[PDB]
């Protein structure tokens, strides 16, 4: 039997007792994505170009999310790339759920057909004070869901949760994600490494010693292939589903790092830990953070276990 | 006014005064694109996974590239990556085009939701002999037509004939392709380089100090950034539209480099012309190699002019 | 706020504290209309034609129905007009809902590409017994809920349930239901009177007379039109949503009527009662009816209460 | 080998030794065929419903249309049932063709999910004057070609020209139409009659007496089926597909009929003739009228030619 992404998100729901709320939330959220994943691959854009006579996508994206979202009425806070601030939402459409998300990422990377996607993490609100910004600073261990749109050759949302990580291809023709992997787990050690060496020269010296073994194996194993999209989700995802490691690691330009706590490491430091990997800046689980801004960014080093902890102990000797 | 893809290649068609066989032939690819558009990003998967209860999509692209391209009328010799010898069209179904291509291109990337794209080259006939591969076999600079089409974030089908470079964004709505860019120049010098550096241990020297001077400028400007997605079609594609520079260079593993003359580097060769950019092997510029094998590899360097002859240089240094 | 159909029946099942098992029926079938009208509509008939070198709608669409039925885990007896007997569900795949349902109707005229649709009536499952026919033998009063998709200029979902009537129309851009209209009341009286007149040499004589005063109104008001598209699901639905009367009484041909009990008649039934109109065979309420065989014919006059009641007063009339 | 309607219009064009621009004419019909066809299918309509916070069919309809055409270059003059004067197009944009069409019929029944279409018919201009409303003022049997597209179960485009009617069916995955009706022929008689007997009481003596034969067939034969869709394309369609006859007399509320002349009934009379079919007023050839307003309208009876031509005597014989 087929697994649609509803049915899969309504069985979990029920097995886990809910009231129901949380699957309203992942039925919203699986709706926005599609939403975007059309407008991305340029549907309509003929009228646009004046084909009847007579938005930029990442606003447009934002604007699905928020939308959608609040539509769910199951969210109290959400924070997005996109917004200076926290969103509170309002108390006749409120529930108990805090989003954060990336609406659209790599966008610098629209102009080029790159691979882009879109990002969430979702948080319980526990505390019972008038819901604030506040309620989006929890640390990454404390999500109940989290995962990643995926708009590249084809769609796909990869969505785990305390019980596993799981993907779900988009068949676009009935609008419609289907289960296609199951309780995926990453590879122990992997063949790819995926990092910007254009930064070679700010490179913290750990980083610098890890290219040089990939590249020219210390004990004459076949050295490592390089893949690097520039695109978190997409780089993230062939991670994930090939193995090997995605590193950003803090560099001049960016000291803490370039890519963002809330909403785009936390998530994938999610995902990577329930498929069996690591994610880490290089002094500190990423997952264990307590941010203290909601634009806060940090170092990422992620994928394959045995590739991350190769990586940790050379940060580790330099002493 | 709006102007498609089927305007556009009748227009051209016009004003050659061809006798509507060429147009015929680019209708059908752009007819073919469409097809393989539409099955990268799996609409109908859902029937393969039971939802009715009750092909790979490289030998799929394949199928559609030579049904269709037979059904144009205008072919008599096909390469295809696919197929290890030349396929000779029917005498009731003969043109005077060959046309070599590669039907679905980063497929190594399937999997993982990569950028992946069809790369299409068009040579007439000349000869009168009875038509063989041997008509495959002419240097790429006798190119009529060339391009892509890259199935990404969107689909756009590239291109290039002896009038300039010209990029068409896929309507999915309504199966249609919109002119978005004309006359597409490659700026003279870019910021980004695109090479996997995994084989760092294989790389030849001038390779070697290009690399150090992105990274590491002996003058003291801004390093390059740096970008590999490992599909050609997606890092060529970034190439043209961002500039920069994307490198294939021969390594241990690939001596005569690894991409394709005929069906990869060749079509990729005559865009980076017509858009005012270099394709070279290193020694020689791509499109004056007279192939002798219709698999032949070459090494490939391509991208922005004073990027890429700012390698040449450095290859004739280490004289 | 934007309201989808996923959104909307699970708000609903929460609401009546249901365990879930009926908004999972009704999100399958909600899916499987998705995938029938993506099949109606033709999408891939270039593959039936050899696009690419290289089953029947009403044939796909009946498979499509049972297979995503069985897969909500949610029913127990199916009945279609496609199959002799009541499928009953295997035990690991079984739930409480007996289904009944007409996959595609209308496909006397799909050569003709007249609107068709799909048509369902879902009953709770009462008695103890293994399951068995005898479990959709049951009048249509005891409905739990009930609708129709349309495929005609667009499609649409229309469901009725004990609180109301619903029309959803399909966005098939991303293959989302939308709520279109709320809490659907038919009008009182119509304009439009909708049967098959080539029939008038077998007609019953409160038929007749009807017919007569529709075209030369005895009091000299306004004639009404005439619509007859020989979709049962096309002509009911502009009745629900415009007015008039709809009917196909028995005749020699069909001495019990032609429309079937269980699949067509029953679910139409039910929408109009819901939305304030009548259905009659012309002696009874139809949803009175105790149904004593699955593929059980009816004579059926439907649609604006004022308007069925005239016919019923002749039908009386003509003691 | 599969032919799509591009090659389909290239082909012939190539035939006819046309200069390719009515081809151009042609490729752009039928891409405005296709963004009427998607905006009626309702995609994108969860944005006019607020997925994202933040026209009426008809009006896109007819700019569609005339942006299109325009951008075609191939036309002078333009009438649409939806402007009050011809259009004339601009110098700069002027080609030969005159273009007569109904941009979206049936409208009347767009909140009924009805099948509605598109008809267009096509003149050359022949006179040397500056081009006006006088070039639209051509009888029928001048047509150079004429069809119309069906938005119903699927999406056809039905297509006559001097040498025979093609019926080609969209396929919406990829944005393109499929031969599959070769040379199609009208039967020579028919089973189902197609008229609103709601205006019985109006109807002139021969149609009174046709339809009683219809209904009592004076040699006791079968009785026609009757079949009213109401609109025109969607009945003409099925007539042309299964035969039969089609009927819109005058009447007192339009003693001229009600269709109009030069862009509903002069296309259809023209697809019908070339499918072996008649279309009279009743006294006249549709084809012979000398239009002498845009906006003329005519009484038409349509269909299998023994059908018509019964139709024809009774009116001869109500001397
Ligand atoms: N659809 C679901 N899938 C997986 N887990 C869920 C789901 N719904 C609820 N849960 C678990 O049950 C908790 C309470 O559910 P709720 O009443 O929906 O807020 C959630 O925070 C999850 O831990
Ligand atoms: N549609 C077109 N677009 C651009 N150039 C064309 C086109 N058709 C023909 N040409 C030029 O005219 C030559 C002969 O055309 P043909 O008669 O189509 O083989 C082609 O090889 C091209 O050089
Ligand atoms: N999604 C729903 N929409 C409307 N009514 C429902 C829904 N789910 C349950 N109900 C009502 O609750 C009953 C029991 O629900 P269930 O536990 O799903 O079988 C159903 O038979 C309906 O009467
Ligand atoms: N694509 C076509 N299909 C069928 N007939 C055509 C076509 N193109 C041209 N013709 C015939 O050739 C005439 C002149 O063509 P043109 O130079 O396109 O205006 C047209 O009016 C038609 O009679
Ligand atoms: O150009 P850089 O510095 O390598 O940045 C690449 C990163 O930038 C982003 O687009 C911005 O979030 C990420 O998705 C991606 O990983
Ligand atoms: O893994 P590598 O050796 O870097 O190869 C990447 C190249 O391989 C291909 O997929 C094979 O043609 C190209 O599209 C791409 O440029
Ligand atoms: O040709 P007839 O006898 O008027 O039948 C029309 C009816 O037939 C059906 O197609 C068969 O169920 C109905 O949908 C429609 O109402
Ligand atoms: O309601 P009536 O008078 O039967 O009109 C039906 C006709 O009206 C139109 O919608 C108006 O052109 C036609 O398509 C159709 O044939
Ligand atoms: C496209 C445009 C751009 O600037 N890049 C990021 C390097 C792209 O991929
Ligand atoms: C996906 C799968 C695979 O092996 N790679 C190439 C390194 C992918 O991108
Ligand atoms: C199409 C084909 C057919 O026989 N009819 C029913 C009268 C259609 O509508
Ligand atoms: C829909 C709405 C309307 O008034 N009718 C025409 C009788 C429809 O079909
Ligand atoms: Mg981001
Ligand atoms: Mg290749
Ligand atoms: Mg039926
Ligand atoms: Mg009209």
């Amino acid at each position: 039997n087929i697994v649609t992404l509803t049915r899969f998100v309504m069985e979990e729901g029920r097995k886990a007792r809910g009231t129901g709320e949380m699957t309203q939330l992942l039925n919203s959220l699986c709706t926005a994505v599609k939403a975007i994943s059309t407008a991305v691959r340029k549907a309509g854009i003929a009228h646009l170009y004046g084909i009847a006579g007579s938005k930029k996508l990442d606003v447009l994206s934002n604007d699905l999310v928020i939308n959608v979202l609040k539509s769910s009425f199951a969210t109290c806070v959400l924070v997005s790339e996109e917004d200076k601030n926290a969103i509170i939402v309002e108390p006749e459409k409120r529930g108990k759920y805090v989003v954060c998300f990336d609406p659209l990422d790599g966008s610098s990377n629209i102009d080029c057909l790159v691979s882009i996607g879109t990002i969430f993490g979702i948080y319980r609100k526990n505390s019972t004070d008038e819901p604030s910004e506040k309620d989006a600073l929890q640390p990454g261990r404390n999500l109940v869901a989290a995962g990643y749109a995926l708009y590249g050759s084809a769609t796909m949302l990869v969505l785990a949760m305390v019980n596993g990580v799981n993907c779900f291809m988009l068949d676009p023709a009935i609008g419609e994600f289907i289960l296609v992997d199951r309780d995926v787990k990453i590879k122990k050690k992997g063949s790819i490494y995926s990092i910007n060496e254009g930064y070679a020269k700010e490179f913290d010296p750990a980083i610098t010693e890890y290219i040089q073994r990939k590249k020219f194996p210390p004990d004459n194993s076949a050295p490592y292939g390089a893949r690097y999209v520039g695109s978190m989700v997409a780089d993230v995802h062939r991670t994930l589903v090939y193995g090997g490691i995605f590193m950003y690691p803090a560099n001049k330009k960016s000291p803490k790092g370039k890519l963002r706590l809330l909403y785009e490491c936390n998530p994938m430091a999610y995902v990577m830990e329930k498929a069996g990997g690591l994610a880490t800046t290089g002094k500190e689980a990423v997952l264990d953070i307590v941010p203290t801004d909601i634009h806060q960014r940090a170092p990422i080093i992620l994928g394959s276990p045995e590739d991350v902890t190769e990586l940790l102990e050379i940060y580790q000797k330099h002493a």
